[PDB]
């Protein structure tokens, strides 16, 4: 489901962020609106890799800057 893969991804970026999972949506930005650092991006990019079995380049990497990004990324590639 739309919903599982969503609920799946938040739980890793309330983890890695230290921000409520109602806070986290759509189009909400890791470094705009969530205090994402580098080491952050990181660590979620990573994390995003461990728990989906995805393997996400340095570019594709470049190109996930919202929650959306990250959830569309992670459908197209299972
Ligand atoms: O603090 P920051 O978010 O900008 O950076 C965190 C990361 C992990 C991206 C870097 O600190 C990092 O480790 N970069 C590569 C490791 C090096 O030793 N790089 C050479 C100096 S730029």
């Amino acid at each position: 489901s739309l919903k599982s893969t969503f609920d799946d991804i938040k739980k890793i970026i309330s983890k890695q962020l230290s921000v409520e999972e109602d806070k986290i949506q759509m189009n909400s930005n890791f470094t705009k609106d969530l205090g994402a650092d580098s080491l952050d991006l990181v660590e979620l990019i990573m994390a995003l890799e461990e728990k989906f079995n995805v393997t996400i380049s340095d570019q594709d990497a470049l190109k996930i800057n919202t929650v959306q990004d990250a959830i569309d990324y992670i459908e197209k590639n299972n």
